[PDB]
């Protein structure tokens, strides 16, 4: 099957249309500003281009379409799908008491948040006063695909997730949805279903089958999961950014407040993760990439530092061990800036090894394997600490694109994960 994933991201947005008979694929991208004051415009837009920049022969051979967007994106729309305000961005937080959302979901659910989707349609039914039953709030994903198909009011349960919906009973609670905010809340399927068919004028427009199906949608983190086409529970997605993310899949569901530690549905499993504020940040405080390479080289992984360090890139950590007080533990510094370097890769290395360990104290599915993506990813010397200290086999990741990712969806669903 011929299929199509497009990643709304922080900075820009990717298509990538993939024949996974041949395993052959094209990607396009699109970059977006800093800051706009018409966001919706830009990922519509953005849409299009994308689009446009698919090879013709590609797009008439496009089945199946799925997009995901970054999660807590959303935007409060009329029922033509028109927005009555600006989006509240994934990275905003509203002044809202959360206490306001208590009777809505449960006490440890991931959208009692003041950066949620839940948070964010709240805070707009205060601005508001009273929001009209006949509008709705769409995720960046559930408004994009809603660009392609014209269903009202769809989306899945990644993104809603955070909305105030329980993926496992598979819900929003009664509660919310005989408040006044009910009816604005989507229909949600799970990621990869189809939706409906895509929307004739714009398949003639672009060139694609008027059969062609626009699929329940994703987040961008879960795509960037999705990717790697890990499906075994106790597999894992270390992602060595800027800040480290632990992604695992597990048969069972775990979830901690203060570490921010939660669990999305994925098929019949689910995907717990965790987020430390160590991470290539810390690195790029005292090396630029290549310099940091080069040193990287002369390590001898055979050797110790000698030295205990905590990398934070600045105060308060979140995972594995919340501590909002916890500063930097960078001393002493040695001489030898390889020493230094092998310091700060070992503590980055011991943040990866006690946040897996988090994750299966917290009740999560024992560690089988690492795929790694991010840019330390293929730090040779870094691979061979990390393997030496968690010991379970560590490799590359096939694939880190949340696009292709999100291809992967289009194509075959979620029904891996069973």
């Amino acid at each position: 099957v011929v299929a199509l994933g497009l990643d709304f991201g922080t900075s820009g947005a990717r298509a990538i249309a993939c024949d996974f008979d041949s395993d052959r694929s094209v990607s396009v991208s699109v970059t977006f500003p800093k800051t706009s004051q018409n966001w919706p415009q830009v990922w519509r837009e953005a849409l299009w281009q994308l689009l446009t920049q698919i090879p013709a022969d590609w797009r008439s051979r496009i089945e199946r379409i799925a997009i995901d967007g970054t999660s807590g994106t959303v935007l409060l729309c009329d029922r033509e799908g028109q927005p009555q305000t600006e989006p509240l961005l994934y990275n905003q937080a509203c002044p809202i008491d959360l206490a306001d959302l208590a009777d809505w979901v449960p006490a440890d659910h991931a959208a009692l948040s003041s950066t949620s989707s839940l948070a964010k349609l709240w805070f707009w039914q205060q601005q508001f006063g009273a929001l009209p039953p006949d509008w709705q709030i769409l995720a960046q994903a559930d408004w994009l695909s809603l660009q392609l198909h014209g269903c009202s009011q769809q989306s899945d349960y990644h993104n809603a997730l955070k909305l105030g919906y329980s993926p496992d009973r598979e819900r929003f609670s009664k509660n919310l949805l005989d408040s006044e905010l009910g009816a604005l809340l989507p229909v949600v399927h799970e990621p990869g279903v189809a939706i409906g068919p895509i929307l004739p004028a714009i398949a003639q427009e672009f060139g694609l089958s008027p059969d062609c199906q626009i699929c329940a949608g994703t987040t961008d983190s879960i795509a960037a999961f999705l990717a790697s086409g890990a499906h075994q529970p106790g597999e894992a997605v270390t992602s060595l950014g800027s800040t480290i993310v632990l992604k695992l899949l597990s048969q069972v569901a775990v979830s901690d407040r203060l570490t921010g530690v939660y669990s999305h549905k994925l098929g019949g499993y689910w995907l717990t993760g965790g987020a430390s504020n160590c991470g290539g940040a810390t690195l790029r405080q005292f090396f630029p990439d290549t310099e940091l390479e080069s040193l990287s080289c002369q390590i001898d992984p055979t050797k110790k530092s000698g030295l205990d360090y905590y990398p934070l890139p600045s105060r308060g950590e979140r995972f594995p061990i919340a501590d909002p007080d916890r500063l930097p533990q960078l001393e002493p510094r040695p001489e030898n800036p390889v020493q230094f370097l092998q310091g700060l890769l070992e503590g980055l290395t011991q943040v990866e090894t006690l946040g897996y360990q988090r994750l299966q104290d917290l009740g999560a599915t024992p560690l089988k394997r690492i795929w790694t993506a991010g840019g330390g990813a293929k730090n040779a010397v870094w691979q061979q600490l990390r393997q030496q200290a968690i010991g379970v086999p560590i490799a590359i990741a096939p694939n880190t694109e949340a696009a292709f990712g999100t291809a992967r969806l289009a194509a075959f669903g979620l029904a891996a994960f069973h």
